[PDB]
């Protein structure tokens, strides 16, 4: 990653092991659950195009989504290419792959700065969203309560599948003020109805406990 | 978030890997065990509204959990705003939605300081404490113990509740003076009965081993 | 805690913190816990031994003791010792301020409420590993099918939640471990004759 | 490396990883990243902390035996003196750092020009790791096929993982990938991807088998 | 450490280890690389913290104590078998020695004594011999060259001992078929080819 030395000036840390293990340990143990992406924000911040990839190459097994990721991450620089045909980096130099550690140090550091750092970050958030979505148990078209269901399993089963279907704030609002009491089961829907409108999430699960 | 440095002097420093995965790792094992609360405190020092929202969007699962914590934090925003109508930092300011980092920094490093992220932490630390006592709903009163179970798992289960309670120290002590030794089983009562009053939770226990 | 770069004050770190609380969990309450309490809190104010102290999950009662042995200790504190002068709740970080806390510590002579907290908090947990361990060495023998390795732990074990001193651990050594072998065990180590060493008596009964 | 001591968290992880992953191709830029500017000293202490898999430790071992001999081959012994401020030039042995210092060692690294020795070592051990990762892995491409009842997820996990135990060329994977995939597939996998037409992602592919 | 105190990381690595692996070889390389500058308090708190094993931590002391009564022996302030020890000195004695010009190492030589002591642990706790292990009938050729290479590890075999074991046993000890296509490669083989040939 790139770092400004005490100095002021842009320099550049090797990527470091204790962010290397848990990003690995991270990706194992939570597959592609949808917290995994700000997870991977946060460990890489002012990373080069070379410690992104190094982070990519070291999850182990999902071989699928990671050559998914891939083919996003090839769609994307074919479409910063169209759009922007030292040397201009292409979009392959963006990805790293026809690129140094060295020019990309440059791009980063120049001033003003170009933040292939950033560019290709996007990218790979790209690629990630996809994969959350299509890895979730859950879908849409199924979030109704079980008959037995207890109200909580209902409403984490609600949230999780908004989060990983990447609702736009509007639609999940609209989730929220409808669906939430509109699917539930008939008993906890029953209470729900009771509470009348501006119940807290809190009001309405200690109502149906 | 701001810290000192070796030399005594207030740093920016963004959230550390270390940090990041202690504090996931912790509130996936612990769920909302009491316990998550101080720990959360002592991650959390020094963080900046941004520093705390990377806390909360990295927790997997419990996303019935998550958004309640989200509407307490949208309460106390609100709340925020009716007693308080650089800039003056709104409710979302706080909560760090509609702020920039850079704000964030002005504000909490401003002499006197508007300290944003220790008001932020307030409202989350609300929001879990909340969340601590819907997760272990079982009454102190309920807590009985079982006929062949040894006398400390009970003790265990008894102070556990207590704390999921966030009992006062008031209530504590009654509830250790009346509750622990009436809803022992019968053989361990007649033990205790027989030490008389003021007897130490250490006698006590060693009387029932 | 309080480390010299001069004396200052870091808040206390992650890794620490994750790796103390890690410790407690697997550990339980064996003997070893204590000197990882120690070498995990050099430099601590009281306010980062209550961090260590709320964070621990589980074994709610085992940290109820321990709350009332610190709870023993200041009341004696305040008895024997009646900016401000701490009170024994000062110590125990209760009723101070970390401000407070690192002006005892870092005046000239310090109050080191620090180390002062850190004993009293040692003292209950030695109490709370012999609890945890209760069994007497007298009581330790060796199972008929026992290999003779996992014996010797739990013998030795046994003697260092006792916080047996050196020359009492030899001398259990000496007398009570033969003698409390099972007898295909006993009868081997008989043979073997006086001065034989614990890796020698091992080896014969492995 | 360089010089720090090797750090705890570096070994801690890399031994965690080596036994958890065992010899999954994953583990070598895992090694690459958990060893820049490692000397041949702090090499062998991550090559001597592995527990378990003595025989590819061995095998890693003959590796750099093999390695080393032909080093010495392309640069025996300059004959003559040693300049001062210069020093030795380093055999096969010292750049595997059994007959070096660690002195000795960053003298070389940290020469102007520099002689990475560091670097030398790390790219016989990335060859004895490769071939590890192959033999460890050692069904073909070809022999990959969709099981009856395997998602179609599955299948293409264990399609990709061996195309990347075999470190193939990115002409290769997209020559596999282009043939191979489809073919191997199940028959009603089969079927519905044929049906897609050409151009279909790979993502398209998975959602159209799901 | 040379004076930082012993890190939280570094012992909580250490303690993980220990309890872990048991004592496997691999323990002894990683306590050398997880104890560089080490003073004679620093080996003395990595030694309390591990927990279990208390029967091998007690046949340590003994050989600590017969290594401190040699080393008095030969050398009758100057450092006593028990100063190195760490037990009848200070930490600030200890740092005096270390950094004294010439220095008396006694973080270094108490280490050789503890990992004299571990040696000792490894070889007992990994007790058959290399004699024993045969490869089973239905056993991959790989798990058994496993077996094989960890034993000799745990043995301290002499490099001499190491070879000659390769050169006989290895194949020797091979269940038939195995043993079979093993003769037929030939003198020469690499462990690779011979690994390949038995997959």
């Amino acid at each position: 990653p790139i770092v400004q030395n005490l100095q002021g000036q842009m320099v550049h840390q090797a990527i470091s092991p204790r962010t290397l293990c848990c990003w690995v340990k991270v990706v194992e143990e939570k597959a592609f659950s949808p917290e995994v992406i700000p997870m991977f924000s946060a460990l890489s911040e002012g990373a080069t195009p070379q410690d992104l990839n190094t982070m990519l190459n070291t999850v182990g097994g999902h071989q699928a989504a990671m050559q998914m990721l891939k083919e996003t991450i090839n769609e994307e620089a074919a479409e910063w290419d169209r759009l922007h045909p030292m040397r201009e980096p292409r979009g392959s130099d963006i990805a790293g792959t026809t690129s140094t550690l060295q020019e990309q140090i440059g791009w980063m550091t120049h001033n003003p700065p170009i933040p292939v750092g950033e560019i290709y970050k996007r990218w790979i958030i790209l690629g990630l969203n996809k994969i959350v979505r299509m890895y979730s148990p859950t879908s849409i078209l199924d979030i109704r309560q079980g008959p037995k269901e207890p109200f909580r399993d209902y409403v984490d089963r609600f949230y999780k599948t908004l989060r990983a279907e990447q609702a736009s704030q509007e639609v999940k609002n609209a989730a929220t003020e409808t669906l939430l009491v509109q699917n539930a089961n008939p008993d906890c829907k029953t209470i729900l109805k009771a509470l009348g409108p501006g119940a807290t999430l809190e009001e309405m699960m200690t109502a149906c406990q």
